[PDB]
C-alpha cells in the first residue's frame, strides 16, 4: 500500500485523469511512467496522475525546501530567478558526491552582487548531517532551522526556500503518433522553404508548436525512422518533441516557446538590455544541449541561432536536432562539410563557435559585409572574425578554439559547457568550506 502526497494542484483535461490539490493524499494503484493510476483519498475516485506532480508522503521531495535532480549550475539559475531575495536557499542532490546533498544559498557582495554560494553537506553514516564537523543535526530540517536562526560560519542566514515552479503536464498517454483533426492551428508564425510553423491547440486543452513539411523535400519513411531517434533526445535543453502526424504531409508536434527564437530575441528590446554574463549563461545552456547530443553520439547539422528557441523563463532549448539530415547556411558550416560534405560533432563544434559571434553581437550576421563564396576563399587563407568590443578575450579564445581547420583539435561540447558554466567562478570556489 503506497500513499503519495500532491506537490502542486492539477486541474484534469483528458478522459480518465483526476483533479487534485497541493496536500491531497492518494493511493497508487499502478506505476506506469509519466502517468501514474491512483485513487484520491480526499474524493474516492480512481484515475490517472502525472507522476512527477507527487512524492511519498513525508520523503525529501514533499520539503518546500527540496529539490530533486538539480544541478549546481541550475540550482544557481534557479536562485538568481525573480522573485528570490537574500538568504533563499534549497537542499539537493549533491552532483559530484551521489547519495549525499548540497546547500544552496543565494549571496551578496558589492564587487560580484547577487551570487549563490553553495556547501557540502556530510551525512554521518549513522547518522545525522553537518556542513561543520563542530555543529551535527539528526536530520536535515533540524540543520534548515539552525542556519535560519543566524549563519553561523554561512555567507548569508537561511530566509525562504527557493521559488519554485509546476512542472510541465505531460503529455496524453500513448499518443505519439496522433489524428490530425486533434489539432487546430489557429496562428501561423513563420513560412519557409521546406514548410511552415504553427501556434497550435491539441484536443482543446493544450497549447503547442506545429512544424507542417511541404511534402518533398523530404522522404516519408526516413523521416518516420528519425522521428523515433528524436523521441528518444529528452533533455532539458532540447525542445520536447510531443506528437507526430504520420499522413502526408507531415506534422511536427512540440512545446510551445513563448519567446520564438534566439535571433530574433537578441535583435528584440527585452535582448538589448541583457547584460554579457546572461548572454554567456545562454551559450551554457546551449552547449549543455549539445553536449547530451555528443553524447548520445548524434549529430545537430544547423547550429545557429535560428535554431535555438527560447522560453518564457529565458531558457534556451535546441531545435531542430536530427532534420537536416532527412531534408542557407555555409556562414555557419565547417569547412570540411562545405568542401567534402563531412557532418560531425566536431562539424557542430565549429557552428557553435559562429553561434557564440552571433549571442554577443546581439543577432549580427557572421561575416558582417562579406559573401557566402567571399567567405570559403578567406577560410582557406585562414581569416577568422574578429574580436567585438564587448567580447572578452576568454570567450573569444573558445571561438578559435572551435575555428581549427582541422576538425580534430576542436574542444569537445562536454569541455565547452564546463568552461561556460563556470566562466566566472574560480575552480576552488565552487563550494565553500566551513570548519
Ligand atoms: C523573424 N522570424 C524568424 C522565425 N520566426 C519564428 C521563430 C520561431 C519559430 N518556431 C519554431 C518552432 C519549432 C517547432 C517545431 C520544430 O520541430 C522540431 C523540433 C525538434 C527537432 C526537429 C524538429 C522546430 C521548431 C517553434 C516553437 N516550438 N515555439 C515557438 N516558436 C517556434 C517560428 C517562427 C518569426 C519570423
Ligand atoms: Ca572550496
Ligand atoms: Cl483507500
Amino acid at each position: 500500500r503506497i500513499i503519495v502526497v500532491a506537490l502542486y494542484d492539477y486541474e484534469a483535461i483528458h478522459h480518465e485523469d483526476l483533479s487534485f490539490q497541493k496536500g491531497d493524499q492518494m493511493v497508487v494503484l499502478e506505476e506506469s511512467g509519466e502517468w501514474w493510476k491512483a485513487r484520491s483519498l480526499a474524493t474516492r475516485k480512481e484515475g490517472y496522475i502525472p507522476s512527477n506532480y507527487v512524492a511519498r508522503v513525508d520523503s525529501l521531495e514533499t520539503e518546500e525546501w527540496f529539490f530533486k535532480g538539480i544541478s549546481r549550475k541550475d540550482a544557481e539559475r534557479q536562485l538568481l530567478a525573480p522573485g528570490n531575495m537574500l538568504g533563499s536557499f534549497m537542499i539537493r542532490d549533491s552532483e559530484t558526491t551521489k547519495g549525499s546533498y548540497s546547500l544552496s544559498v543565494r549571496d551578496y557582495d558589492p564587487r560580484q552582487g547577487d551570487t549563490v554560494k553553495h556547501y557540502k553537506i556530510r551525512t554521518l553514516d549513522n547518522g545525522g548531517f553537518y556542513i561543520s564537523p563542530r555543529s551535527t543535526f539528526s536530520t536535515l530540517q533540524e540543520l534548515v532551522d539552525h542556519y535560519k536562526k543566524g549563519n553561523d560560519g554561512l555567507c548569508q542566514k537561511l530566509s525562504v526556500p527557493c521559488m519554485s515552479s509546476k512542472p510541465q503536464k505531460p503529455w496524453e498517454k500513448d499518443a505519439w503518433e496522433i489524428p490530425r483533426e486533434s489539432l487546430k492551428l489557429e496562428k501561423k508564425l513563420g513560412a519557409g522553404q521546406f514548410g511552415e510553423v504553427w501556434m497550435a491547440t491539441y484536443n482543446k486543452h493544450t497549447k503547442v508548436a506545429v512544424k507542417t513539411m511541404k511534402p518533398g523535400s523530404m522522404s516519408v519513411e526516413a523521416f518516420l525512422a528519425e522521428a523515433n531517434v528524436m523521441k528518444t533526445l529528452q533533455h532539458d535543453k532540447l525542445v520536447k518533441l510531443h506528437a507526430v502526424v504520420t499522413k502526408e504531409p507531415i506534422y511536427i508536434i512540440t512545446e510551445f516557446m513563448a519567446k520564438g527564437s534566439l535571433l530574433d530575441f537578441l535583435k528584440s528590446d527585452e535582448g538589448s538590455k541583457q547584460p554579457l554574463p546572461k548572454l554567456i549563461d545562454f551559450s551554457a545552456q546551449i552547449a549543455e544541449g549539445m553536449a547530451f547530443i555528443e553524447q548520445r553520439n548524434y549529430i545537430h547539422r544547423d547550429l545557429r541561432a535560428a535554431n535555438i528557441l527560447v522560453s518564457a523563463s529565458l531558457v534556451c532549448k535546441i531545435a531542430d536536432f536530427g532534420l537536416a539530415r532527412v531534408i542557407f547556411p555555409i556562414k555557419w558550416t565547417a569547412p570540411e562539410a562545405i568542401n567534402f560534405g563531412s557532418f560531425t560533432i566536431k562539424s557542430d563544434v565549429w557552428s557553435f563557435g559562429i553561434l557564440l559571434m552571433e549571442i554577443v553581437t546581439y543577432g549580427r550576421i557572421p561575416y558582417p559585409g562579406m559573401s557566402n563564396p567571399e567567405v570559403i576563399r578567406a577560410l582557406e587563407r585562414g581569416y577568422r572574425m574578429p574580436r567585438p568590443e564587448n567580447c572578452p578575450e576568454e570567450l573569444y579564445n573558445i571561438m578559435m578554439r572551435c575555428w581549427k581547420n582541422r576538425p580534430e583539435e576542436r574542444p569537445t561540447f562536454e569541455y565547452i559547457q564546463s568552461v561556460l558554466d563556470d566562466f566566472y567562478t574560480a575552480t576552488e570556489s565552487q563550494y565553500e568550506e566551513i570548519p
